């Protein structure tokens, strides 16, 4: 508070604050005769003391101060984001009372003389109230009388008010609750409810119970985003800083508490430097929480009773501090948006302090107190299964929270209604296919948040719902098979996509930091033993893999001897974010197209700037372990030379994506992504198309790049490869990895090279081997560039300059102006003696394999090692081939002749919706050559030859063996 206006045109910004640790600090306020004025320092919001309001009824004392109300335009553009100026106080009372203190503002007021808005005054303990000064009225610009009158039906009173507050505030949080009224409402809980009912019986009760004590099991024997502080020397000293003591007729003097968005309303960047040196004496909600569960642990542990008896206590005191701040039902405090992050440790903290809630008789209060901020999540806590309830932030950040406020329910029969209907939305949850792009499971085991496959977000989802799952196991609760089956498939297809990381492709705005397998592996535990026939081998075996235990410790967990798993083997195709996995030893290659459904990167306004080609027909090898180990190091990356990508070699300035903030680039038309064969091999089809006219992106840029995927090798090809500038600068990159005194070696046609820098250049019938044992047999290329060199990148959050020494090797295709191409050959297992023996049956004939068609249409890739045939339709095309005549879709078709059988798979990566409309099954008439007989797939034998119909649901493969006709 400083004789400057508010909203002051000169600092329209600063928060004027009537808090009174200031001199003379009543000068702007008169009282009527039946109005007294008083500082109580006995209870206080900001500085040590508070406005005693003494008040006979109709009475009224105003604060003379001027404010130069601006417009929601003004305070919009001096802030930056939708804004409007807030009135804004804290008041206490002692003992409720039945009507209303009317706040009025106008111009030199007195008792006797615009516009002003109610506050309902029963109530005890703070409450917040906050208006647009704007829009919740009932304003000029000449204004210098905020006058506060007594409600005229009650005959006397007595009001504490601290901290009365003229601030530029967020328009959005300004809500409506049991004390105010504001345009803004977050309408509260109404629980669904399922029938038929479970009743109270003691078979019931005692698994209600037990969920409880599971659920503390997990919080009390290390979990993300939690503050775990299990010294109680440490909390006891922390909570001593919190000065809260108890007063002599009801409720606290300590800290005042705030959440970390209720701090906005003050501008505190923009506070006066007396006003902030106040606000610093605020405590944040997130850290008291965090205490009071860090407390609740320490006594669900303590074997000391003393100290256990002391830590209880402590416990209680802060949940009185808190319902005393105004933390109860029917308190908005102006607003509480992103509770989860304040409070999630509140919920938790709950079920270890049940009991002690109990006795107490806080139990009621609390859990009206979590429901009513609750709200927020109205459209998770209610249970009613919508196209959005299988969102996977809820499954990490909020699922356990959801439970805790549903086992605090009072009455036992209203207690098991809830935790029997969130047991049917969780199943719902983790059972539909969510229509378009909404997150959740997919029924190829891809997992999506915003709006995509997204590792990141589903591997902490994975692990909760896990969790969830076991909590409930065995029980009248238990979650429905068909739930526990959808999570199994997309964690075994997560161990299928990590090694133990995922790949580059699959990190989406975090590229160097894929998210592991590790984090998750308390997961495959949780799932291997709350199966219906426990436990799921399958997922027990790999939990043993991820968390690094043998045969022998197996039993004592799971109760069985389990061998741990053996790195999945041959090949997985996972349409749902346009990719396919082969493995083979101890190496996984994510093969990564994309297309109208599959963004090919997530670019942030501070993350993955450089992100471009993420997606651009890439296949980067990664042996088992750590990525950095095998070289992929961001420190001088070179972000155009993606292992396996065609790409334009743009500087940085240009690859940056256009937007500032969020661009996530769909591509050019529904079809491209993987198909698979007997699961043991792959073909990619990617057709590269580039926006019509997107900045910074050359129309006519593009690519038809195809891999076929078979045992130790793959085969790569390029047809039809074009830009604007006659292929100037256009690339595809073999591979890229950091040098290391560990990664110091590349093989070049049996010569060792450890020279650096280093540069030369390869074609038809040279080959290389990277510091991974990776080999690169050049089977058709003009000229390919090799690389050991300093290189100089940014990285992708702030795109600060780095650098790094690298091995490096590309096609260069500008000596092929129109319509470049390229054959490689990737060797997994590779050594200078064996790339010698695969060159030399390359010179014989290429017993190595023999490409039968490469054009804009069509590739054909005929595998000689495997005996395998890979067709990527780029269109439905009659073609001539000894097996496939004719596909009328786009599609990717694969066979195996085996002995007497012919075995052909068939799909379309194109999974056949939009961010909107859900995928329905695509019908791919595949006519085959002479007559057949033998699985879902149709087969009709029509003149001399057999029509196949495939049905392809969200791009997931299909095959049969067929046998010949006489
Ligand atoms: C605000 C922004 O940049 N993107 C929005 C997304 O929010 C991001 O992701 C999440 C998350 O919980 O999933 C949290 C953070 O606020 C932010 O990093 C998200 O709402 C998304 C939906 O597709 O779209 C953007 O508006
Ligand atoms: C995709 C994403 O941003 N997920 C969020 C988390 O980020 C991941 O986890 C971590 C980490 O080690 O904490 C680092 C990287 O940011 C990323 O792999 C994290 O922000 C989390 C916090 O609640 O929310 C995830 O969804
Ligand atoms: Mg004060």
């Amino acid at each position: 508070a400083t004789s400057n206006p508010a909203f002051d045109p000169k600092n329209l910004m600063q928060s004027e604050i009537y808090h009174f640790a200031q001199n003379n600090p009543l000068a702007d306020f008169s009282s009527d005769k039946n109005s007294i004025l008083t500082l109580s320092d006995k209870r206080s919001i900001m500085g040590n003391q508070s406005l005693l309001w003494k008040w006979k009824g109709g009475s009224s004392f105003t604060l003379h101060k001027k404010l130069i109300v601006p417009t929601d335009k003004e305070a919009s553009k001096a802030w930056g984001r939708s804004s409007t100026p807030v009135f804004s106080f804290w008041l206490y009372n002692e003992k409720p009372i039945d009507g209303y203190l009317t706040i009025d503002f106008g111009e030199k007021l007195i008792s006797t003389s615009q516009a002003g808005f109610k506050v309902k005054l029963d109530f005890t303990g703070w409450r917040a109230v906050g208006v647009s000064l704007n829009n919740d009225l009932e304003l000029g610009a000449k204004v210098d009388s905020i006058r506060f009158k007594a409600p005229s039906n009650v005959s006397q009173g007595e009001i504490y008010i601290d901290r009365i507050m003229f601030s530029v505030d967020d328009a959005r949080y300004q809500w409506s609750d049991y004390q105010v009224k504001t345009r803004l409402s977050e309408p509260e809980i109404q629980f669904h409810n399922v029938k038929p009912q479970l009743p109270v019986t003691p078979e019931n009760l005692a698994a209600i119970d037990l969920i409880r004590q599971r659920l503390i099991n997990e919080f009390v024997g290390k979990e993300t985003n939690l503050a775990l502080e299990e010294n109680i020397s440490k909390l006891k000293s922390d909570f001593d800083a919190l000065n809260i003591h108890t007063l002599a007729n009801g409720g606290t003097q300590g800290r005042h508490l705030i959440t970390d968005k209720q701090i906005i309303i003050y501008q505190p960047e923009n506070l006066n430097s007396q006003d902030k040196q106040l606000f610093d004496n605020y405590v944040i909600l997130g850290n008291y929480t965090t205490l009071m569960f860090n407390i609740s642990r320490a006594y669900v542990l303590e074997k000391d009773p003393t100290q256990k008896a002391q830590l209880k206590q402590m416990y209680l005191l802060m949940t009185k501090h808190l319902l005393d701040q105004g933390f109860v039902k029917g308190s908005a405090l102006v607003t509480t948006h992103h509770w989860g992050y304040s409070s999630r440790w509140w919920y938790i903290s709950t079920l270890l302090m049940s009991d002690a809630l109990k006795e107490a008789n806080l139990q009621t209060q609390v859990y009206d107190s979590l429901l009513w901020y609750s709200r927020e999540f109205k459209s998770s806590f209610d249970m009613k299964v919508s196209a959005d309830s299988s969102d996977l932030d809820y499954f990490n950040t909020l699922s356990r929270q959801h439970l805790a406020l549903l086992l605090l329910e009072p009455d036992d029969q209203k207690r098991i209604n809830l935790v029997n209907t969130f047991s049917h939305y969780i199943t719902g949850a983790l059972t539909q296919v969510p229509p378009g792009g909404k997150d959740g499971l997919r029924p190829d085991g891809t997992a999506w948040r915003h709006e995509g496959n997204y590792p990141g977000y589903s591997f902490p989802a994975f692990k909760n719902a896990s969790q969830l799952i076991y909590l409930l196991r065995d029980t009248p609760f238990s979650v429905g098979e068909s739930g526990w089956n959808n999570l199994k498939k997309a964690m075994v297809s997560a161990w299928i996509y990590s090694n133990p990381e995922v790949g580059l492709p699959l990190a989406g705005r975090h590229p160097f930091n894929s998210p592991s397998l590790k984090s998750v592996a308390q997961g495959y535990y949780w799932l291997a033993m709350s199966a219906k026939s426990s436990p799921d081998k399958t997922l027990a075996s790999i939990y043993l893999a991820i968390s690094d235990k043998t045969q022998n410790e197996s039993t004592a967990i799971f109760g069985e001897t389990i061998t741990p798993a053996s790195l999945p083997q041959g090949f997985y195709a996972f349409n749902g974010g346009a990719f396919g996995i082969h493995r083979w030893q101890d190496k996984m290659v994510t093969l990564k197209a994309y297309n109208t459904n599959v963004w090919s990167s997530e670019i942030y306004n501070k993350d993955n700037r450089y992100g471009r080609y993420q997606s651009h027909g890439v296949a980067q090898i990664v042996s088992n372990g750590s990525q950095l180990s095998q070289g992929y190091q961001q420190e001088g990356w070179d972000w155009n030379r993606m292992q396996g990508a065609t790409t334009i070699h743009l500087p940085l300035k240009d690859l940056d994506s256009p937007k500032p903030h969020t661009l996530m680039q769909r591509g050019e038309r529904g079809f491209s992504g993987t198909s698979s064969l007997e699961g043991q091999y792959g073909m990619m089809a990617f057709d590269l198309i580039y926006p019509a006219n997107l900045e910074r992106f050359d129309p006519n840029f593009t690519a038809k790049k195809s891999v076929l995927a078979a045992d130790n090798h793959l085969i790569f090809i390029g047809s039809n490869i074009n830009s604007s500038d006659k292929n100037k600068n256009v690339e595809t990159t073999l591979f890229q990895h950091a040098i290391t005194p560990t990664l110091n070696t590349l093989w070049i046609n049996g010569q060792k090279i450890e020279n650096m820098p280093y540069q030369t250049t390869l074609q038809q019938g040279d080959w290389l081997i990277d510091s991974n044992g990776n080999g690169y047999l050049i089977t058709q290329a003009e000229k390919v560039n090799v690389s050991r060199q300093h290189q100089v990148s940014a990285e992708n959050k702030n795109r600060q300059p780095t650098e790094g020494n690298f091995s490096s090797a590309w096609i260069d295709h500008s000596t092929r102006p129109k319509d470049a191409s390229y054959e490689y050959m990737v060797f997994l297992d590779a050594t200078p003696e064996k790339m010698g023996e695969m060159a030399q049956k390359f010179r014989e004939n290429n017993g190595l394999y023999q490409v039968l068609r490469k054009d804009k249409d069509v590739h054909i890739i005929l595998d000689k090692l495997s005996n395998v045939t890979g067709y990527a339709f780029y269109q439905p095309a009659s073609i001539e081939d000894k097996w496939i005549k004719k596909v009328n879709k786009p599609a990717i078709v694969m066979t195996h002749r085996q002995k007497d059988t012919l075995i052909v798979s068939a799909v379309t990566p194109d999974l056949n919706m939009t961010r909107q409309k859900a995928a329905t099954p695509v019908t791919i008439n595949v006519t085959i050559n002479g007559k057949w007989q033998s699985s879902e797939v149709k087969y009709q034998v029509s003149g001399d030859n057999t029509e196949l119909t495939f049905t392809s649901y969200f791009g997931i493969p299909q095959e049969i063996k067929l046998s010949p006709l006489p």
